[PDB]
């Protein structure tokens, strides 16, 4: 529930990936301030060089930390499962390319929040804009629509990454997502509303391994009622 967000909580993140066969690992750690909505990680290729785009690994690389505000925090899945935990799941499709398919679970250890996952890409182009790296290192701002999904106790989700191409294209990420709570206990299940986020990506200028630092920002928004502000 809210109480284990209530100051800054750290973050570990594993990320084991196979894309087209080609097999690696990425680490991060940071740290979470969910009052406010703010995450601040570092993540390192462990196993050499990154055969995919760093934007395209942003949305797999833990929305528990969104600002709900208080009119809407009872629609608050991700934080009512915790700290027990949720698993995951997504299929990202890149139009007229390869495919992404996620599995995570996120839950506390001790006083860590900690994001888990597997990665499987296939029927990527060798020289796509994915395995041929022509995605530009920034991330334009999302939102992340949530709707409740009672068969399974928990949430599913939509939204179209739009990534930035060298040549002033776009390529989109169409998302797909699930998300189970972890064992037996009681969730809030939502209405459906929206998460926004904005994310800005950089380097470590000390940091000669592959990596990518992020900051990010995610507010959650689609509900009005009870929000008395708003009256008047
Ligand atoms: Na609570
Ligand atoms: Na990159
Ligand atoms: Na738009
Ligand atoms: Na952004």
């Amino acid at each position: 529930g809210e109480e284990l967000f209530t100051g800054v909580v750290p973050i570990l993140v594993e990320l084991d990936g196979d894309v087209n066969g080609h097999k690696f690992s990425v680490r991060g750690e940071g740290e979470g301030d969910a009052t406010n909505g703010k995450l601040t990680l570092k993540f390192i290729c462990t196993t050499g060089k990154l055969p995919v785009p760093w934007p395209t690994l942003v949305t797999t690389l833990v929305q528990c930390f969104s600002r709900y505000p208080d009119h809407m925090k009872r629609h608050d899945f991700f934080k009512s499962a915790m700290p027990e935990g949720y698993v995951q799941e997504r299929t990202i499709s890149f139009k007229d390319d390869g495919t992404y398919k996620t599995r995570a679970e996120v839950k506390f250890e001790g006083d860590t929040l900690v994001n888990r996952i597997e990665l499987k890409g296939i029927d990527f182009k060798e020289d796509g804009n994915i395995l041929g790296h022509k995605l530009e290192y920034n991330f334009n701002s999302h939102n992340v629509y949530i709707t409740a999904d009672k068969q399974k106790n928990g949430i599913k989700a939509n939204f179209k990454i739009r990534h930035n191409v060298e040549d002033g294209s776009v390529q989109l990420a169409d998302h797909y997502q699930q998300n189970t709570p972890i064992g037996d206990g009681p969730v809030l299940l939502p209405d459906n509303h929206y998460l926004s986020t904005q994310s800005v990506l950089s380097k470590d200028p000390n940091e000669k391994r592959d990596h990518m630092v992020l900051l990010e920002f995610v507010t959650a928004a689609g509900i009005t009622h009870g929000m008395d502000e708003l009256y008047k």
